């Protein structure tokens, strides 16, 4: 039932996650965060209790209200400063097309909550949301804006693609290799995701507002709720957390922190840096000889998974620059220099082998990988 979302169990997770994310931020940076960029997304195969929205509500310092009998969400209640041991953190939410289509009530809940936090009379150090929404509203009014229009526009926190549009708009740009620098990925990401969503209403073209929100963002955040997939076998992560981080870099001149969080065990959320998650998945899966031996029993399909892993690794380097030289070296050695893996791929799926070689050559070309051997360049080019 979409009216019962976020569930109390998704709330408990969102709250613990938000606390752990703030803490990780303070450990990394030595100061309270004031502005995160979150992605809310979904698959038919996800847990359904409303984790993303719960985390966003927790960050801003709002709690859902449930009907005790029915367990439906009836509204929200602002957590007062008396009940906060840290400041409210501003949240800019990028929603996927799936998320936008599936969960209009969640979007409306968050939109109303964050605007209500932005209207509180609280000190800037407790409430950066209100300070931003008041200042932007005031700048718009002083330009001649109708105050009501100005309050509407200053308070937008939910951005997505227009109706009938899916993904972040980067896949073709990366696959055709028709991007010069990361600024071109940021431009496509803004064109694609520049629509503001508010409670009840349809999407509104508001690219300038998205840019202003992203200019403030200090960390990019995305959550994973199961271990049946990872960030190097699905397009859900590079295009949202990856594309959002490219865009913040393009607007500010500094790459923000990216936190790829593990909500697979709801009682024990684990916050990780994207570099940590990348390395966990290379060790655990991509370069894991148990994983390689297993896909070597699935023929054409297995070889395609190897190739896809390299595609995603490249996509993360393209958007974020957070893929270390060691990862590219590791997959080169595991997939190309290991003659048993190389020969498996050449026999069962030579196109997948050619795609892997071509991707590693582009990684060299872009400065994502400097091969430990000079002969690796020629081998890869001769192979592709």
């Amino acid at each position: 039932d979409s009216r019962a979302v976020p569930t109390p169990a998704a709330w408990e997770l969102g709250k613990k996650s938000a606390e752990l994310l703030i803490t990780r931020y303070t450990q990394d940076h030595g100061e309270w965060p004031t502005s995160f960029g979150l992605t809310a997304w979904g698959t038919s195969n996800m847990r359904t209790g409303g984790d993303d929205i719960a985390q966003a509500l927790a960050l801003i310092g709002v709690q859902p209200v449930w009907d005790m009998a029915s367990r439906r969400v009836t509204g929200y209640e602002i957590v007062p400063p008396a009940k906060l041991a840290r400041p409210r953190v501003d949240v800019t939410l990028r929603i996927s097309g799936f998320f936008r289509d599936a969960f209009p009530e969640q979007i409306a809940l968050f939109d109303k909550a964050v605007r209500a936090v932005g209207a509180l009379d609280e000190d800037v150090e407790d409430n950066p949301i209100a300070a931003r929404m008041k200042a932007e509203q005031a700048r718009l009014v002083a330009g001649g804006a109708d105050p009501q229009t100005a309050e509407r526009r200053a308070g937008y926190r939910v951005f997505g693609s227009k109706p009938g549009a899916y993904g972040a708009g980067l896949q073709a740009l990366i696959d055709e290799n028709g991007w010069a620098g990361r600024n071109d990925l940021a431009e496509a990401w803004l064109v694609w995701g520049g629509y503001a969503y508010g409670a009840g209403e349809e999407g509104q073209a508001e690219r300038g507002l998205l840019e202003e929100r992203l200019r403030s963002v200090q960390a990019v955040v995305q959550n994973q709720d199961n271990r049946e997939h990872d960030l190097l076998d699905s397009d859900d992560y590079y295009q949202f957390e990856g594309g959002m981080a490219a865009t913040v870099e393009s607007l500010t001149g500094a790459m923000p922190s990216v936190y790829h969080n593990d909500h697979s065990r709801p009682e024990k959320p684990v916050i990780r840096a994207l570099e940590e998650e990348l390395s966990r998945v290379v060790r655990g899966r991509a370069a894991n000889p148990k994983w390689i031996a297993g896909v070597m029993r699935h023929g054409y399909k297995g070889a395609a998974e190897i190739a896809a892993t390299v595609d995603y690794l490249f996509a993360f380097a393209a958007t974020t620059g957070k893929v270390g030289n060691h990862h590219f070296e590791a997959v080169y050695q595991a997939y190309i220099a290991d003659r048993a893996v190389h020969d498996f791929m050449a026999e069962k799926n030579p196109a997948a082998l050619a795609e892997t070689a071509a991707k590693l050559n582009e990684a060299i070309e872009r400065g994502f990988w400097t091969p430990r051997s000079n002969s690796a360049r020629f081998e890869l080019e001769n192979l592709s």
